[PDB]
C-alpha cells in the first residue's frame, strides 16, 4: 500500500489539542493516548484544562483522527488519511445540532517526531442557552440506539443456558469419575477382574471427554465465544464420537448376552455390557442436551455481541473531493437526550493534505465508528476516557 502507511503497522503516541470558543464560553481540552492502525483501535484520556467543560463531552467525540482506521487488504487503495502522512492533512468541518447552534472546526493532523497530534480549533454559534447543548441534557455515551428488551432479551437467555449445560457438567463430571476410578480400579487390579472388568475400547478415548466439559465452563465468567466454539468441536470428537463408536464396539457382546446368554466381563455380579450400555445411554443423553444447548449459547453470544455492535456504531461515509485533492465526509451523529430522545448532530467534513505530494483519492465507501465512553475514578478535573475502534467497509469490490 501507500508509504505513511508504514507509520502505522506499529502502537503510535497520539496528542490532541483544542481550543474551543462556544457563544463566548472559551475552554481548552489536552488529549494524550495510544493509536493501533493494525487492530483500529484508539484509547485516548482528555482533560479539560480550562476547569469546566461548557458543552457535553459526546459533542466534542468526534472533533477530537481517522488516520487510526482499520482499512481491509482490499481497500488499502482506499486510505487517504494514511496516505497524507507524514505531512499530514488539514481536517474542518460544519456540525449542525438541529434546532441548536453550529459547530465550525478546523484542525491539523500531522505527525510531529514520533507522536500523530491533531491540533483543533473550535466555534460555536447560535446556541440555545436552554437547549440540550448549553443545558447539558446529553447522555454520557455514544450510542446509537425494542433494542432494551432485546438486550434484556439475551442476557437472560445467555444465564438460562449457562445453568443448564453448568448442572449437565456436574453429571458429566461424576460420571468421568467414576469411569477413571473404574479405569484405574482394573488397570492396577485394586479389585480382581471379575470383580471390575478392564473397559471396552471406547472407554479411553471418552477419558478425553473433560476437554469440552471444562473449555465450557471455561467460556461462562466471561462469555468467550472462542472457549465455547472450541468445547462444540471437541465435544462432537471426544465426548460424542467415542459413545457412537461404543454403541457398535458393545454390539457383538450383547448379541452374545442376549442370545447365547453367555457373558465375558462383570461389573460387581452383573454383565460388564448390559451396565456400560446403560452408561452409554446416559451419557450420550447429557452430552446432547450439551451439545444443544451450547449452540443456542452460541448463537446467542453472537446475536447479542453482533446487535450491540450494530447499535453503538456510527458509519462515515467518505467521498473523493477532487477539485480539492482530498476527500468529504457526511453523517449524522444522534446524541441521546435524557428525557429518552434523540439530538441530531450534521456532520459535513472536508479533509486537504498538508504537503505536496501524491495522496489516495478513494471509491465511495465508510468507515464503521465504535465509540465507548467511560471515567476515571482518580481523576478530579472534567474530563473523559475514551476508546474506539474504526473499521472501513463500504467496498465488497
Amino acid at each position: 500500500m501507500s508509504k505513511g502507511e508504514e507509520l502505522f503497522t506499529g502502537v503510535v503516541p497520539i496528542l490532541v489539542e483544542l481550543d474551543g470558543d462556544v457563544n463566548g464560553h472559551k475552554f481548552s481540552v489536552r488529549g494524550e493516548g495510544e493509536g493501533d492502525a493494525t487492530n483500529g483501535k484508539l484509547t485516548l484520556k482528555f482533560i479539560c484544562t480550562t476547569g469546566k467543560l461548557p458543552v457535553p463531552w459526546p459533542t466534542l467525540v468526534t472533533t477530537l483522527v481517522q488516520c487510526f482506521s482499520r482499512y481491509p487488504d482490499h481497500m488499502k487503495r482506499h486510505d487517504f488519511f494514511k496516505s497524507a502522512m507524514p505531512e499530514g492533512y488539514v481536517q474542518e468541518r460544519t456540525i449542525s445540532f438541529k434546532d441548536d447552534g453550529t459547530y465550525k472546526t478546523r484542525a491539523e493532523v500531522k505527525f510531529e517526531g514520533d507522536t500523530l497530534v491533531n491540533r483543533i480549533e473550535l466555534k460555536g454559534i447560535d446556541f440555545k442557552e436552554d437547549g440540550n447543548i448549553l443545558g447539558h441534557k446529553l447522555e454520557y455515551n455514544m450510542a446509537s440506539r425494542q433494542h432494551r428488551e432485546r438486550v434484556a432479551m439475551h442476557y437472560q437467555m445467555s444465564v438460562t443456558l449457562k445453568y443448564e449445560i453448568k448442572k449437565l457438567i456436574y453429571v458429566h463430571l461424576v460420571i468421568w469419575l467414576l469411569l477413571v476410578a473404574k479405569m484405574s480400579v482394573g488397570h492396577l487390579r485394586l479389585l480382581s477382574h471379575d470383580q471390575v472388568a478392564m473397559p471396552y475400547q471406547w472407554e479411553y478415548p471418552y477419558l478425553l471427554s473433560i476437554l469440552p466439559s471444562l473449555l465450557g465452563l471455561l467460556s461462562f465468567p466471561r462469555n468467550n465465544i472462542s472457549y465455547l466454539v472450541l468445547s462444540m468441536i471437541s465435544m462432537g470428537l471426544f465426548s460424542i464420537a467415542p459413545l457412537i463408536y461404543g454403541s457398535m464396539e458393545m454390539f457383538p457382546a450383547a448379541q452374545q448376552l442376549y442370545r447365547h446368554g453367555k457373558a465375558y466381563r462383570f461389573l460387581f455380579g452383573f454383565s460388564a455390557v448390559s451396565i456400560m450400555y446403560l452408561v452409554l445411554v446416559l451419557a450420550v443423553q447429557v452430552h446432547a442436551w450439551q451439545l444443544y444447548y451450547s449452540k443456542k449459547l452460541l448463537d446467542s453470544w453472537f446475536t447479542s455481541t453482533q446487535e450491540k455492535k450494530h447499535k453503538n456504531s456510527h458509519n462515515v461515509y467518505i467521498t473523493a473531493d477532487k477539485q480539492k485533492n482530498g476527500i468529504k465526509a457526511n453523517f449524522k451523529i444522534r446524541h441521546n437526550v435524557e428525557d429518552g430522545s434523540v439530538q441530531l448532530a450534521d456532520h459535513y467534513q472536508q479533509n486537504t493534505p498538508i504537503g505536496d505530494g501524491p495522496v489516495l483519492l478513494p471509491d465511495n465507501h465508510y468507515l464503521s465508528t465504535q465509540s465507548v465512553l467511560s471515567k476515571d475514578p482518580n481523576e478530579k478535573r472534567d474530563h473523559m476516557v475514551l476508546l474506539e475502534f474504526v473499521t472501513a467497509a463500504g467496498i465488497t469490490h
